[PDB]
């Protein structure tokens, strides 16, 4: 991975959530997510993928990951996926949009999925 | 996983894409995605997570997964995440929404991310 | 409008909701929305815009509209916007994605917005 | 409208786009949008709706609006809808998510719709 080192480490969103991730040379993302907002608590497992050979034209590095909101302490019966890109440099960022789906009855399916955005930085 | 067997197997979306996945008892999703539409070709690795202890109130099972669109044949410098829920039964379904992010320059970041929806079935 | 007549009329989504709209030659959409699902009841006012000079290359006609979920009978303190395109022909369709935002406290803002999709047809 | 005066006026997003709007007492939004980014130029008409009787529990005021990207100078054959809420006070904000749909062939429909977010302020 060109940005395997850039991505690997700890990231913080604008809400104080904490995203610890290892980027493998094959394109794997693996780590933990600790949410600061919502119906979550400790750490949760995360897995995802990233482009391990990004364009060198100054473009960002596409990636995404999933957290299922079940751990030893909570089950929210829901999952969030983040889709975004890593932008390296002095103020490195991971810019994302996310989809959070809650398990629902078929009658409530139309309102199963929230959408939002998170900006992750290396500081805070 | 309660629906570890329900989820594990091959799924087909309304476009003919093919989603082969193994659901682990710990909540891991792992498999391959073969797209029928877009700037993709063979199989791509996928990883994700699911709720391995869904509510038994008839609600669906939340899950999501990521594909980075890089394999031995293509690099689209992009990643898609699907967020949705598995609904078991005679006409089992995985109902999803997805976010596709393309690596972009900062000037083009505002248009980096497509949104869509996929319905997966066990047939077709 | 090239599809001013194509768009103008009554549309039904996969849920049984009813969308009655007039497309003006200037690009205005105006009408009423009657929801079949959710925390809504009678008709609600809708307004929006459409491309009154679509490409003739077989492409669809971009449009969108908003409903605020307040009428004489209900106030859900929320608004939905549909973004999509009209596809003419024997099986004419309006294919959309929508965002539903609920008024929230700042603490709950991160979960203010649902995302979904609706397909509208001239029949049902 | 409780926030008819709060909403009415000029708003600027983080990109420098300019959103001039009048909120009617019936819940109408009408105005112009002048984009600073993308394939747009001068002003474009906008119309939308807002909740003219928001909850007084400190919650925001739900609203949305549509711009079709056609004016006397440009036709992008596309439309954007913003869905969000107005938050009053010393640092008043309109927090939104948006969907931009481009008219496409049926073969390209799956990639017709971009998603993003805009934060509007009274300054800048």
């Amino acid at each position: 991975g060109r940005d395997q080192a850039g991505i690997t480490g700890t990231w913080y969103n604008q809400l104080g959530s904490t995203f610890i991730v290892t980027a493998g040379a094959d394109g794997a993302l693996t780590g933990t997510y600790e949410s600061a907002v919502g119906n979550a608590e400790s750490r949760y497992v995360l897995t995802g993928r990233y482009d391990s050979a990004p364009a060198t034209d100054g473009s960002g590095t596409a990636l995404g990951w999933t957290v299922a909101w079940k751990n030893n302490y909570r089950n929210a019966h829901s999952a969030t996926t983040w889709s975004g890109q890593y932008v390296g440099g002095a103020e490195a960022r991971i810019n994302t949009q996310w989809l959070l789906t809650v398990g629902t009855t078929e009658a409530n399916a139309w309102k199963s999925t929230l959408v939002g955005h998170d900006t992750f930085t290396k500081v805070k």
